[PDB]
């Protein structure tokens, strides 16, 4: 039913907090990593700050430790055959230097991305990710990567918003 | 009520017609372009394919004909608050040639992006789009730019799935 999805979810959220618990430079970053159930499934995110930055200025080049996050969940995230949406939401002051119109909203896909290809280096199963996400937004700066892992539901309703039918 | 959201949604749609049959240009185009109503709002759909590309080869770099098409309806879309949301879908071959991991999901947000600022070129008002997605999966070539005009529903729950709080 809903409830082998559910159990599952519920199961991956133990996995994870186990995971975080059992590793020194996990535990030094938690404060960054939130996850927590939503209408949609599973959510995990990871937040990227001015004093804690997950990727280098006005870069999608990841940081030491983002690197260390997402290859360290990226086996136990292929655990559940459930797909996952990775979302990059930067809501940052204008993107600076180098830009043929470039900006803040091509720099939060671009981490999506850069984000997706960890996960895949990591071990996660192409095919997993069914979409990316870009957000951006015109001490407010709020930076963050968010990965859901969709329940059923979810995902069905993204690929019928998706599909070229009616 | 949903109602003067559905009634603006269906003056929109049938703008969106006025200006499509008005236009030589867009006229000739017109197979490449599909509107309907779906769950989430009203959706656009503009077919990128092999025998008229909206996009130069492996480039997020628009083609003469997609530049006239999101121009055109940049203003109409201006007409009403609603928000959008941006996709590119990419499903073809392996991208070739240049690429430091840079494959279709890469290409796939970039001509969403690309698509969003011909659009701002166009007039719209920048915070109209709330979000660019990008999806790109392993005669199957399927490749298009879809602009879902959200309604307020929709909208919220793509507010609610993305902010940090509980």
């Amino acid at each position: 039913k809903k409830r082998m999805e559910q159990s599952r979810l519920n199961k991956l959220r133990g996995d994870l907090d186990q995971l975080i618990e059992s590793d020194p430079k996990l535990r030094a970053l938690r404060p960054h990593l939130k996850i927590d159930l939503v209408q949609e499934g599973l959510r995990i995110q990871i937040i990227d700050s001015q004093n804690r930055p997950m990727f280098k200025t006005g870069s999608a080049e990841v940081e030491p430790y983002m690197r260390d996050i997402l290859r360290a969940i990226a086996p136990v995230l292929n655990g559940i055959p459930n797909r996952i949406s990775l979302a990059g939401h930067t809501d940052d002051f204008p993107y600076a230097n180098g830009e043929k119109g470039y900006s803040n909203w091509e720099l939060s896909a671009d981490r999506a991305n850069a984000s997706r290809r960890e996960l895949v280096a990591g071990g996660l199963d192409n095919g997993k990710v069914l979409r990316v996400v870009g957000m951006a937004a015109t001490d407010a700066i709020n930076r963050r990567i968010s990965l859901l892992v969709l329940n059923k539901q979810a995902e069905q309703a993204i690929l019928h918003e998706n599909a070229e039918s009616q």
